[PDB]
């Protein structure tokens, strides 16, 4: 999304009560779109992270089960 | 962290040029604090995600060997 500095530039621009209403509505739009994407990209990462966590769990549990089983057969 | 609706509420308040300066200043501060807090949570999530992806890759390597090991033996059986 927007780099923190780029976000900062918009906030400083919106601080001026004298900014043309056109630019005000525009800048405010950038913030709206940006946040939209950001929350989207975040929700997805969260889901992608939960899937990996679940897979890692299955992998580690069977890594242990497999290790143990092999030691009963010989080792 | 701000819910999209809570954030939109702030953006709407900021649209009005007649808003008192103290209000405008305060709202913008809220957006800054919220954005910095959002970027941090995102950066942290990205790191643990990368760590998880790496661990998963290593566990697959490991399980690949254990499964094949279990296989050769039951094939010698």
């Amino acid at each position: 999304p927007l780099k923190p500095e780029e976000h900062e530039d918009i906030l400083n621009k919106l601080l001026d009560p004298e900014l043309a209403q056109s630019e005000r509505t525009e800048a405010l739009q950038q913030l709206r779109v940006n946040y939209g994407s950001f929350v989207s990209e975040y929700n997805d990462l969260t889901k992608s992270h939960e899937k990996l966590a679940a897979e890692k769990d299955d992998l580690i549990v069977s890594n242990s089960k497999l290790f143990r089983q092999i030691g009963l057969t010989e080792k």
